[PDB]
């Protein structure tokens, strides 16, 4: 029957390829993908064809003037599909080949090019929380209707039925993750019941954001497999229950390198600086998680400290009792797009003074 | 059990080969099937033995006089039974070798061996969309009964459970149609929650039907199993709703040549001159898809442009670009016979001045 | 679909592993776990980096103080990733190496590191006994709802769908745990239906403890699988039906020596006079086990015998006929800490006079 | 069995009476009430002891110093439970005779005391908009789980199944209400489906705000006989669907007799000037509504004008053409309080100038 | 609980009234109704107070203009709120006593007061045939979902389970009229199974689409009670079952008199004359019903005979022996506007020459 078909080895009969090309749509939010044919595999990005779609449907083009163009940017390998196909992670721009204001890759591209930045080279984990919720209802998933789970206590990496919803959706995407070759560092069961986290690991400047958007493009793919739903909404439920977050760590070559403490210290000062402007494109809906309860600071404070995870930036007892490593940036929301987060990072910690 | 049955290799055990022929029933879009088994694979149509079945029972010949004859056309490999199992595309005729009313290979069979068509080897790439039904009440798959979901926006090319509605059905036919040999050129999530879309790529002349009609017999046996009926309605639900097409799109040798834009105006032109009798043969009910309104143009005016869905006939920014390609004639609807389309483009566009 | 995703082997792909983390919760009773991917295979848990946990959301740590650090202590194969991922059961500590209140062991290490416990080579067999439950109605599996099965009797060892429940759980288990390392060397069904036993076969001193803990965590994360509930309580219902212990069964080097039975009764003696300080040690509930009926012995009263099942030791028919072999401690409960009751046996029989 | 307890008629046993004590809670949108036995009928207020309950219990006092005292004010006949039995609407007070920061009573009477008041004898007709809700799914009355039912329009003034949801629960509630002799003028299905109106009809000065929360009380209790929840939210649904409010009608002595719409149309000017400050306490969540579409008119605006459904207050063609009635002010939400809304417009309509 | 309280006999607590105004909406076929309070019982239209609504919501009103007025010409008794309560149906006007374009009953209500008109003094029966619906899957009663019952045969006047669908909601209707004072001469079950009839006896000119309107408001509201739906859709399911009809039974003072049968022929006459442009107002839909079969007459030709069920006008063998009676127009269909076929019949049996 139905499997049977959705994983024939296409390999037995034709050299023939597919490719899902995926893109980011008019909400800055919201994932979208199509498939093509090609003739042959593939290994690099400049050798794939540009391709176009009907931006009048996805809120980026007018009717009378709706192509919108793809540029390839990203190759990983499809783990729908398998064999050889692939996903193809992309970028957005007029005929003319400007970008449209909702492509967020060309300024961040700019920044991790731009030598000074490429010499310091940036290296970004990113923590995506998320939560998982029952199509329709649109309450967490495990919880029962019109009602609540036991109080938050036992659920953080917890293993069992009445603890644990949904490893399933988990486990899965992390091997898909792996197989695709998405650089991912490794996955917890979160606060809230049903809110699950993958990290992808430390990658450089612009492959950090292009990874993050084909992780959560799995994700999501997964989700819909399994008839679940999921949301990044920083605060999904109200009350007594975590938030979801995307912490960004970040390090540069001399922070990692001997007495890089010191850069890191100064790097925070310039942080605290631009708090203000950080929050504004930290991800909306932000006020409603930062709080300074649940682990979060106050979305009106800075704050930074040792093992704190009640600050704005936290720095890891390892890399204080080494006197080099990286931060962690508590800020940004679950729903943060990481091209903004983790050039504007860059930006305010190495170019501004 | 049972799909231990029907997935059996039989390659194990016997050189016997079985063939399904399938043709076009009495109303012009049913199409019919039926298994036979041969004593050794075959891989030319005329080495296929002829066949016949019962006219009656499908609306083509009376009871007294109930044979109609099979012609095999062409061949696909099974995607269903496998191994070296056979699709074999047919024709209809009388016993007397008359073609019957509802064979419409044969007319467009007669263009495109025309030698002046032949020469310019015309393409095509159809765009098949369709929408997916809940069995027995007839509501479109994923919509509450007797209710509607959120509108239009976010279904073209989503992903996720609450957004995209059998991509099951969609994946396992894209493998299904590769296995087989359709040249199928790529899939998509269509506007409306529900509706979904494939092409089949460049095709040349006779053979673009025959595909497309193989295609339709692969998605409908795949819904079949999975126990949810298409439709190929043009507007299957009224109102802020997006209708169904199948967009054909179109190029001769001199329009994919060295200043081929000049053809295309000129083709154009000539479409421009034969829409009242075009419209005529581009599927009945179209009047309630063509409106103007949900990327249609007007059924009464003929209108073209660059990169616009509002229009009758759209020509890519690639081609406008490169003073060579081809044009989408977005005019036909997707109950459309794609050999009555397809060739009378070719028709209205080479031999008619 | 979802387990095909699952079920990816990555040994195609990569050579990069997968080690699930798995340490003790802040109740002394609650098992966690998280996952980090690493470069390639490990086989010696030295050879494993030292990782931290948010300690301040399993109660072992303050929110702005949270970091909790894990050193890996032993390594087995995970019977659910496969492959050549790995799990790693850890141990406790504050970042200035104090090990924290609730890592019992450390002061179990040191005891089976003291020179004169090494060379008596201490071997543990535990007989963990637990109880399956239908998940949110938290009633034994195989129960009806508000109400009860037939009385205890046909359930011990039984075969057939009206006596046994959940076998599938079991046999499940004890391959995952042969697969994964842990010396499991049997299983069986219960007295009280929906009750279940497998035993951590003769393992020497720290190693006990350790693969009880970790063939708990496999339990637990296979009836999550199944959705169902285990508890290791020692009398989940009340009245006329079995509670459930951890029976220790115990050999030094000179007790399965010629004449060790003398050896064997001597320690039972000083067990004899130490009774009251391991009951308090002995997992909590234990007052409503220790009954005197249902094959235990009072709590109150200290008592040994041959074939004995309502004694608090017993003795083996076998060892008696050999004057050569184990004990079986019946006292402590199926939630003890086997790091706890396992070194305070060898405390109390070898250290102590 | 049930019924038959619920609807036994005491007269024939006692003359004892059941009296139901219903106050406003902490949140100051909440209704409490508790019942209590009285020696015989009582028809005037005054003659009904003062009564006192834990307002620890409604977050109105302290733990410590629990008690809040209830002033009986209004008596009216209890629909439940017939016979005798009585509804009494009360006042809150501290046990030294002060009203307590959430009794809004105490203000309004003072205004409707007030000789110049008074005089004018103002007189009020308000329109109660509110939503039905699904237990549980809090998904409105009739429309399908995680779906939309067809776009407004039918559903108006509606009758049939499809159209019509809850008319059970409204035609109750209007009987119900005249029973117990709340001045109810009117019913009708308001445009949104599962959204009805009920009219407290002309009622004068303090009366006003009493009918209208004792009409409340009976609204919630008739819902949850039905096992059906009630939102007051001003725009319970986001989109293209109506959202509720609270018009309040007004006519003073002056407005309805000979030239009275001179006195309207000043009133009007001076509610103009006042409109920032009318908005404040016009109820929570205002601006979700009042957004300019969906018959509202825009908070920021103010604006009046005859048959004029988009404007800030609209003035009836009947009372135009008499030169003499009322207007209706249609900017305060269906969960405003009455006592504010009904008094905030005498005063801002007699005494201030 | 419910009916209890829907129930509740008002006469033993007030003089008060409950007035249901209903009208004809701004589709010219959907019925609308709001209630208010009165403070006695009325037995003349007159001595009602005239009321509005909100056309905007009905589309016969734009917002900044929203009044309508409804103008009360007959009351009967409420069959659902039973006691002194009555229902009142309206006509529709500007406030500037202009008749708005959907009010039929004006100009009907000219031709029935014009003299020549009165003296003859009209007598009709009209015959509503409507069809039950499950609600959202909008299949007819007692149908199975996707399927069809045996074919007709037995429905007519049958009895029985497998016969007769809905009967309570009919024997209901018929006893709720008789109550109201609707001259309702009879019912019975129809040809399809599922659809059923009643006629509104013989009624004197204007009054008789007064009290079809109403009894078709009695009918849905019942209906909806019963969680059913109704379509007066002249032909609501496609091929071999029957359409739905309102035909017009029709008599003039002369017509019922001493040979009356040759004013009656002459009638026909003329109403030959004047099908084409009685077709066009006999309701919408009728083509799909009208077509000789399924005992109608062809929409095309006009014809008549004696007991023959196959014409466009039928005259009773009863009437053809007397030499004196009334024939019965078949034309109308269920969906027809009484208003409208009742006085055209007049006027072209009448006033025309
Ligand atoms: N030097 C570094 N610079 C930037 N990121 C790093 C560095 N070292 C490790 N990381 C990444 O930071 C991430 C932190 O993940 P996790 O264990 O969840 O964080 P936490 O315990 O703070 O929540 C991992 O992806 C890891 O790859
Ligand atoms: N040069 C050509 N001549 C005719 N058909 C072509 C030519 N090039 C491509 N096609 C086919 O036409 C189809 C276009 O489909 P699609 O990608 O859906 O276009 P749209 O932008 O309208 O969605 C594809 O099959 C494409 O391969
Ligand atoms: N000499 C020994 N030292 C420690 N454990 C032993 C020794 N001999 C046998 N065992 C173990 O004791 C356990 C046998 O348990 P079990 O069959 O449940 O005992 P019983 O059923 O008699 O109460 C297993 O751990 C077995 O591997
Ligand atoms: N002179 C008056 N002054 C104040 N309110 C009045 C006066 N006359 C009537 N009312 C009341 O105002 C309320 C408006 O009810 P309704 O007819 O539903 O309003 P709308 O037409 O705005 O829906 C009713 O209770 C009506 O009886
Ligand atoms: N002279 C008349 N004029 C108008 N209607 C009449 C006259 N005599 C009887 N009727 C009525 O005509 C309607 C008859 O419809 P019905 O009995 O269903 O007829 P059929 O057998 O034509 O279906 C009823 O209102 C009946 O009372
Ligand atoms: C549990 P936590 O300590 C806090 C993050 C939290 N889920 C949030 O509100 O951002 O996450 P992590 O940073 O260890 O992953
Ligand atoms: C979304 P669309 O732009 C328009 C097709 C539409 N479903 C139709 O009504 O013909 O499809 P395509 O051009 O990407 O083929
Ligand atoms: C029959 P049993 O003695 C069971 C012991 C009992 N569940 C308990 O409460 O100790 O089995 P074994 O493990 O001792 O062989
Ligand atoms: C039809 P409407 O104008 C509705 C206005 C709307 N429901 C709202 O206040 O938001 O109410 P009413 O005045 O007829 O009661
Ligand atoms: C039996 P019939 O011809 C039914 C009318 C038929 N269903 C139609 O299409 O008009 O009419 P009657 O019994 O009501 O006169
Ligand atoms: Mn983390
Ligand atoms: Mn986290
Ligand atoms: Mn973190
Ligand atoms: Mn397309
Ligand atoms: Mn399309
Ligand atoms: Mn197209
Ligand atoms: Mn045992
Ligand atoms: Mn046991
Ligand atoms: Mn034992
Ligand atoms: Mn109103
Ligand atoms: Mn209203
Ligand atoms: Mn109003
Ligand atoms: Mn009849
Ligand atoms: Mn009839
Ligand atoms: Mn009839």
């Amino acid at each position: 029957c139905l499997t049977d078909l959705v994983n024939l080895n296409l390999s037995d009969t034709t050299e023939k390829i597919i490719a899902e090309y995926i893109w980011i749509g008019g909400s800055g939010m919201d994932l979208r993908s199509k498939a093509r044919t090609l003739p042959g595999p593939v290994t690099d990005p400049s050798k794939l064809p540009k391709w176009n779609y009907d931006g009048s449907s996805t809120g980026q083009a007018p009717g009378e003037d709706s192509e919108v163009i793809l540029y390839p940017q990203a190759i990983f390998k499809d783990p729908f599909r398998r064999g050889n196909n692939i996903l193809v992670m992309c970028d957005c721009y007029t005929p003319a080949g400007e970008p449209i204001p909702t492509n967020k890759r060309y300024s961040a591209a700019k920044i991790f090019s731009s030598p000074e930045v490429a010499a310091e080279e940036p290296w970004y984990g990113i923590e995506q929380e998320y939560t998982l919720l029952q199509k329709d209802t649109n309450w967490p998933l495990g919880w029962p209707i019109g009602g609540f789970p036991g109080p938050q206590g036992p659920y953080y990496c917890g293993i069992g039925a009445e603890k644990s919803f949904g490893r399933d959706i988990v486990d899965a995407h992390y091997k898909a993750c792996l197989y695709a070759g998405i650089n991912i560092s490794g996955i917890n069961g979160e606060v809230m019941p049903g809110q699950w986290e993958f990290q992808v690991g430390p990658s450089v400047g612009i492959s950090s954001g292009d990874q993050v958007w084909v992780a959560r493009y799995i994700l999501e793919r997964i989700t819909e497999i399994a008839g679940v739903v999921v949301t990044f909404d920083p605060k999904p439920i109200p009350g007594d229950w975590n938030g979801a977050g995307a912490h960004t760590n970040y390090s540069t070559e001399s922070m990692r390198k001997e007495g890089g403490y010191e850069v890191i210290k100064a790097a925070i000062e310039k942080l605290k600086l631009r708090h203000k402007e950080h929050i504004a494109a930290y991800g909306e809906g932000n006020e409603r998680r930062l709080t300074g309860r649940h682990e979060t600071a106050d979305i009106n404070t800075f704050s930074w400290g040792v093992a704190n995870r009640g600050a704005s930036v936290r720095v890891g007892r390892e890399t204080e009792q080494n006197g080099k490593g990286y931060f962690e940036d508590r800020r940004p929301a679950s729903n943060m797009d990481p091209y903004v987060v983790t050039s504007m990072i860059a930006e305010t910690t190495i170019v501004w003074k």
